[PDB]
């Protein structure tokens, strides 16, 4: 049974192909929607196609984010198309094969950890699709495991679902209730409507701490929960920072819990490096976060830039260096440390 | 297994302590509060559920002075509770309860069964009770999930636990909009809003109906955007006016238009009206428009509990569902009419 669309090419000029395909299986099925697989006849490339519904009112942020979006560690936006009584857009996305998420539990439930170089690998890739969409302002506020596509023979890792992405204006207010549990930062959880971008970094901290742990560093299925065990982690915040994250929330009830020291929360095995990284993504106030490029140019992802560093597989590294002008916009300076020697 | 042996103070009554004994202490949950374990107590045989906290250096614990105020056959009872050994950690000692909702549904949605809608209304009916008589102190539980429903399932009793999170509700003071657990926030809830009122109990109560009458969650989600868009497509895009209800502040945000989804076509096609339509009036945005947990106990959906003839699968009789005391009615007494049936005054 294959299926003839016309579809209109994510990125260059608006100008539909007929575009056909076979082999429908259904992938994932969530609150937009469901997401399909198939085979693309004119190459036997294997797309994750994706069917939302489209209010009639505005156009749709998503294809509108997507369609700006041209980076290797972000899903790529094949085509989009528009299905059969109101109208649903269909997203046609190059299919990934693995999920940070699917990878995890398999090492989880072997009780095996998943090896450095692959927090390396997967984080750097991370970090980087982020300070990208930062840079033209727009925030994810869904990273999450799930979402951090995964190419096994390539250690290529792909950012998706934009679904809740959003270009943050300043003094332009945005919903509190963005972000998936065990990830919202401490600000969404008291229901800051004014965050910043770095909701995603902390959200980023949570999944390098998780990766080392071998489960959520900040569990549970109520904010008073995550709260509680964030505080167990960075200990009981202050009035200072309470401020920077959502005022009338000072003054409340909190568990007079004191910090523990961050190298007695991971396996002693566990690299000072990543204990370093991940202590400086996790902070309490918003700002004092490490950005996304600042990251990258971590002492944690020194290795990744060794002349003579292979993935476990054999292969060479990923595209690892290959930054642009806007996505060094943050700090262009960090370029020296960033992109290396070959 | 050894034999610990404490003096612990009993819950309900005068500060009246008793050695206490108990073996075969073994772990039956972890979670943010510690640990909750079940032992054997000396005595009686009888099985317990001790749950062990950090007390609080500053003050008096919430939870303990909550529980201590709290004496009804829906609410887990407060056997005793004393002090253990660093710091210092406060112990509930609990009744063992051996089921809960939860884990029930789970048996049904496993074996791709539904709970019989007599034990939906037996249970359902026990929950609004507890409801209503922990409303009637101010006291909000603001966790409600299948999880906090211990089930005894061959007398068909439920008791609500956890009063971890409860708090007493005073007007014009704030409250933390974080409390509550995924699946069951209420909207105002979802939405942050620090001013709400006991009704997220019932809201939460509603989507616990709805998930034993469905065979599954009806506004699942792990984002609170992804649980908003699964409310909305069945009550549909909520109002101005029903925004400003639930928080303002909100009222300007852009929201998925969805026109709303007819109640009886949410549900499987043999379910009865009276539960679809006692959802429809638990399940609203307006939180003042909801059924106070008393006018639930009352309402179509439980008429057949109500009925003299009622009798559990087993054969064994029903618990005890119309025992009111004033206290429980203070809410609203002339419901009384409805609540106590003719043959529950026949004495
Ligand atoms: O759910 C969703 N899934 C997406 C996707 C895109 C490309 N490849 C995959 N492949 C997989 O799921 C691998 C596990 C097989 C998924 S995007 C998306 C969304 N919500 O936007
Ligand atoms: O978690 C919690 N579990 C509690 C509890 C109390 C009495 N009986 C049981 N029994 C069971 O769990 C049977 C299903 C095995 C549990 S209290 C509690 C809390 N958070 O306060």
């Amino acid at each position: 049974k294959v299926t003839t669309v016309v579809a209109t090419p994510g990125q260059g000029p608006d100008r539909p192909q007929e575009v056909s395909y076979t082999d429908t299986k259904v992938i994932g099925n969530g609150s937009f929607g469901v997401v399909y697989q198939a085979k693309l006849c004119d190459s036997g490339e294997l797309v994750a196609i994706k069917k939302v519904l489209q209010d009639k009112r505005f156009k749709n942020r998503e294809l509108q984010i997507m369609r700006k979006l041209d980076h290797c560690n972000i899903v790529r936006l094949r085509y989009f198309f528009y299905s059969s009584d109101e109208v649903y857009l269909n997203l046609v996305l190059d299919y990934v094969p693995e999920t940070v998420y699917r990878v995890a539990r398999h090492y989880s439930r072997a009780k095996q950890t998943l090896p450095v170089i692959y927090v390396k690998l997967y984080m750097y890739q991370l970090f980087r699709s982020l300070a990208y969409i930062h840079s033209f302002g727009i925030c994810h506020r869904d990273i999450k495991p799930q979402n951090l596509l995964l190419d096994p023979d390539t250690a290529v890792l792909k950012l998706c679902d934009f679904g809740s992405a959003k270009q943050l204006v300043r003094g332009e207010p945005n919903v509190s209730y963005i972000c998936s549990r065990y990830y919202r930062a401490p600000e969404l959880i008291f229901g800051a409507t004014d965050y910043t971008s770095s909701i995603d970094v902390w959200s980023a901290g949570c999944v390098l701490a998780e990766l080392l742990l071998g489960q959520p560093i900040f569990p549970g299925d109520s904010g008073v929960d995550q709260l509680v065990e964030i505080i167990k982690v960075l200990g009981t915040p202050t009035r200072e920072q309470i401020r920077e994250m959502n005022p009338n929330y000072t003054e409340f009830k909190f568990p007079q819990i004191k910090a523990h020291p961050w190298t007695k929360v991971f396996r002693p095995r566990t690299p000072p490096e990543a204990i370093a990284l991940c202590s400086r993504l996790l902070e309490y106030t918003p700002t004092a976060r490490l950005t996304p490029l600042e990251a990258c140019a971590h002492s944690f992802f020194d290795e990744l830039r060794d002349p003579n560093v292979k993935l476990p597989n054999g292969r060479d590294t990923p595209a690892l260096f290959n930054f642009t002008t806007q996505e060094l916009s943050s700090n262009p300076p960090l370029a020296t440390i960033l992109i290396p020697p070959h």
